[PDB]
Parts: structure tokens; sequence; C-alpha cells
């Protein structure tokens, strides 16, 4: 399938134990997709002071469309030193590994895989 319905655990930035997916734009996008597939991916909602607490490169989920079965359609965009790789809509949050942190909510998304 080109798209997959996922329910992403929303984590508080100060709870996150593993604060990025790796060391290159290509690696973080790769790892993010693997974790999304394995159900081991969390979402941090971006506000003032969140991103500097996480590790670059960042992986964003961004709205790709204006929501089948409650699931907002999203795609992945990476960022490193203020350059983005991809072009998409509004940020829903930054993806991080989920290693058992207790979430505050779930974000239902339809991921272009």
């Amino acid at each position: 399938k080109t798209h997959v319905q996922l329910s992403l655990p929303v984590l508080q930035v100060r709870d996150v134990l593993v604060r990025g997916f790796g060391d290159s734009v290509e690696e973080v996008l790769s790892e993010a997709r693997q974790h999304l597939k394995d159900g081991t991916c969390g979402l941090v909602e971006v506000e003032k002071g969140v991103l500097p607490q996480l590790e670059q490169p960042y992986v964003f989920i961004k709205r790709s469309d204006a929501a089948p079965h409650g699931h907002v359609m999203v795609e992945l965009v990476a960022e490193l030193e203020g350059i983005q790789y991809g072009r998409s809509g509004e940020t829903l949050g930054v993806l991080v590994p989920h290693v058992g942190e207790i979430p505050v909510a779930y974000r239902k998304v339809l991921l272009r895989k």
C-alpha cells in the first residue's frame, strides 16, 4: 500500500530518551520509515524551545492534504542546519524513536510510505 494508517504516541520532549534517528538526512529518513513500520516511532509537538532539545537532522511529519477515517495524510521532511529535504504542508510534529516513554496523546495519521 502507498499509505498506512498509524496511531503515533505523542511524547513530552523532556521524556524522550533517544532524541533523533541518526547522523545524516538520508539515515534519519530511513530510520524514521523503519520505526514507523515497526510501531516504534513517537511524535513530539513542536513549540518554542522543543527543537533545540532534540538532535539534528530532524524528521518532521507534515500535512500532505486538506483525513480518511480521522487520519491526517502526512509525509516526511528532514532538516539539517536550516535546509529541508522535501516540500510539504504544516508540521504536525518531529518524529523520534519510541522506547517505552508514556505518551500524553495519540496522533492518527495516514503516512505516504
